[PDB]
């Protein structure tokens, strides 16, 4: 793995990501002055839980298609076996949903962006699971503590999503090597950028898988 | 700082380890098989507890002396300020030591390398402190269920003593640019080694620091 290769491979994931990025940042970073009332907040606490658990899958269903078209431009993704990345993907998408929605969280009033303005975990009262909303604001606000680029969230969450150890696969080894040049980028670039102190500060990946479960 | 560079920086903090590593790990494999026996215990057990506390003072000051060559050949280090460079080693010398009797230590029998042989925590009777020991002991247990290379001690101890969340440092953001560098290097090495597994099962972070507050005299 040349030097030139892995600064290309930089590169194709950083332009992957910000084609698939579903939201731009600046728009969500001007959207925050733009928060819900008291009453907008109350509308949604009083939608059933079905409504509630609704519309949230239909969020989670549309970013996952934008994860998907985000892994086949990824160089790399598409030359693994079929079988090989839906196993990656059936396990490795969600997790990636959860690190992009940190661009929606502001850490200044403890709010996320959904459908239209900014709200506190006060939104998702109906859904009856206030742990789960608490520990995903709790692993936004650790996110953005660290104020991620788009290129460490584009990097990252690759390495989130091409990882060798998933059960199912087949062809591991190319896997393999695939994950190792996407590490090498990604440490790479964090050297350019002076960000190897962001390492240390990222959460174990035990707590992804964790969340997921529930 | 290159990823060329942390890989000089990795090979170079494996250097110095080895150069300051006190016991080869192989030697320790193979003193692993003779074991105290319970005649030999014994007269463990009956020496005094300054006998006992005169022991153990040796073997912590010779090895922190280990400790301290290991820092002054990591270049980086040696060219920090003395003030900061006496502050990481007061803080960090004991932490190092603690880390690296994990290989002195069988799981298998849950015996450690003392003078000559290996024996249980009912060697260190006479020091009447059954909690410490019984807590160094728990930690070398866990460690060892890594299985630790002789390259990932070597990193994860040149992170123990190099922490720029020290007391007393005052050039603290060139102890934190030589900390950054460090971090990177143990993960970069944990890739081509295809053992980043071991990130999650390493211990909190305030552990090894109540495994140091156990030492009034
Ligand atoms: C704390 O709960 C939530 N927080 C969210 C934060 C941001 C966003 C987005 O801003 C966004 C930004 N980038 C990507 N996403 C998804 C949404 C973009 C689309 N949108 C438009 C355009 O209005 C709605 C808003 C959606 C959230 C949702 Cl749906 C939720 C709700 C939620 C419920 C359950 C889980 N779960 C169960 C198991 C594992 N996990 C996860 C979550
Ligand atoms: C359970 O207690 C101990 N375990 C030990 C395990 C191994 C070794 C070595 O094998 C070794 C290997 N690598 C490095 N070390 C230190 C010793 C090499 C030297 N040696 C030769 C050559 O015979 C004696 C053996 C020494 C131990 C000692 Cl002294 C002890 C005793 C001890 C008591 C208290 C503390 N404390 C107070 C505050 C914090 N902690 C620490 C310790």
């Amino acid at each position: 793995a040349s030097l030139t290769e892995i600064e290309h491979l930089v590169q194709s994931v950083c332009k992957s990501y910000r084609e698939t990025c579903q939201l731009r940042l600046e728009d969500l970073l001007r959207q925050r002055s733009n928060i819900f009332s008291r009453e907008e907040v109350t509308g949604y606490q009083r939608k059933s839980m079905w409504e509630m658990w609704e519309r949230c899958a239909h969020h989670l269903t549309e970013a996952i298609q934008y994860v998907v078209e985000f892994a086949k431009r990824l160089s790399g993704f598409m030359e693994l076996c079929q079988n090989d990345q839906i196993v990656l993907l059936k396990a490795g998408a969600m997790e990636v949903v959860l690190v992009r929605m940190c661009r929606a969280y502001n850490a200044d009033n403890r709010t996320v962006f959904f459908e239209g303005k900014y709200g506190g975990m006060e939104l998702f009262r109906a859904l009856g699971c206030s742990e789960l909303i608490s520990s995903i604001f709790d692993f936004s606000h650790s996110l953005s503590a660290l104020h991620f680029s788009e290129d460490e969230i584009a990097l990252y969450t690759a390495l989130v999503l091409i990882n060798a150890h998933r059960p199912g696969l087949q062809e591991k080894r190319k896997v393999e090597q695939l994950q190792y040049n996407l590490e090498l980028a990604f440490h790479h670039h964090l050297c350019k950028t002076h960000r190897q102190s962001i390492l240390a500060k990222l959460p174990p990946k035990g707590k992804l898988r964790s969340l997921c479960s529930q």
